C-alpha cells in the first residue's frame, strides 16, 4: 500500500 499510495499521490501533484 506504501508504493500504491506514494505513486497516487506523486501523479496528483
Amino acid at each position: 500500500a506504501a508504493a500504491a499510495l506514494a505513486a497516487a499521490l506523486a501523479q496528483a501533484l
